[PDB]
């Protein structure tokens, strides 16, 4: 009925297991998405993204932490490499001038299902913020996560020379 | 630690966010069943779904609507749409005579995938509506639309030669 | 906004249905990581997979049941199998010190999202046992399952010759 996490104990329907437990969903995601980028078109976003799964592991190990019983590991410098690529990904993609729907290629495709899991767990991390104190550079780091995932779902497009789907 | 919607913002958690949030991944998991139904063969359900995403898209846009600031964009008439559609598979695919698993074709597996999903989006629509009013068109159309998945789904493996996966010990 | 069960009806956002609605997802993703297994070198994955279909669907009929108006389907019977492939795949998988990330071969990575949202059923069926009374076997079956999804998950890696890529905080 409880499982044990760092520091303590808690239900196995704790917020807090909801939490981890999503981003443990998130970047199974994110591993099959990356199955579809061995292209040699996609080395620089296949390694990007294989440590994003660590930094996912980051994420969920930190959210496991009871009362701060060991250090946190994710920091304010790994939102910021994501910044950055993000910028850089929103350059090299046509200008967005009309509303995106889910879709393209197949690799751009499992790559915004991977967008919407992140974003759920984002919620989850904000319902567990609202009972226990976290390292609430984890939820920036899965706020601008997302962001990274649809820059770059256009960006696979374009390499491909696919049209993103577009609301029209 | 909140988002803006229309008319005003909310907590990134609200049971709203999770409903469109919710309904934002059931149309990615569309977006990626479609790209294994792009062949002449299946013209006709990639046109339909080419259309559910944008309703999908509406649906999402009328959950969002907080202080309503304009009006809502889901009618009756897009679930009628997918009631007669969904007569038309039941009549096309072979008859039902056992329980099905989801699985067969990698088309028709990923379309149940998206079925699933459209219904954790329907239920968080129902736990919404108990909270706030909303369109309940939208309701009813995600209701209508895992119905219509799943119709799909069986045509999707006949005609591409695959037997549905049947419940059969 | 009720759906009908097994011997009553509940509202559609109910814990119960949430509980096997994810019971069907999960089943879901097994159906498509089983596409990828049609390979003569997953013969026993993918058997044992078919089976598990229909294990996860019983237990979607279990949590169905409001106040046992029928008995259970899901037995014992059906965790112990598990917990013996379990072990047999630990055994046939390389040796594992050290978290590793979900993914790698095509198939191995919808297993691990499989495995993900089985969790993900298992937390749901939690919730409802503290509401109401239900086949404890099932909570059982759900735990175990995730267990062997991560083993059949290294060991597809393994056959397709695809190496566990280990977290790098080496010290974990």
């Amino acid at each position: 009925g409880t499982t044990s996490v760092i520091g303590g104990r808690v239900d196995k329907d704790d917020i807090r297991v909801e939490a981890y437990g999503t981003i443990d969903e998130a970047n199974s995601h994110i591993g099959y998405a990356m199955t579809k980028l061995q292209g040699g078109a996609f080395i620089d976003i296949y390694n990007e993204l294989e440590n994003i799964q660590h930094e996912l592991f980051d994420c969920g190990g930190d959210l496991a932490i009871v009362e701060q019983k060991i250090p946190y590991k994710v920091t304010i410098v790994m939102v910021e490499s994501l910044e950055r690529k993000i910028d850089l990904y929103i350059e090299e993609a046509p200008p967005l001038e009309r509303f995106i729907l889910p879709g393209g290629s197949e690799a751009a495709a499992t790559i915004h299902i991977a967008r919407t899991v992140v974003r759920r767990a984002e919620r989850s991390i904000v319902s567990l913020q609202k009972e226990v104190k976290i390292n609430e550079v984890v939820l920036k780091y899965v706020n601008r996560l997302s962001d990274y995932l649809f820059a770059i779902a256009r960006v696979i497009n374009a390499r491909l020379q696919v049209k993103d789907v577009e609301y029209n």
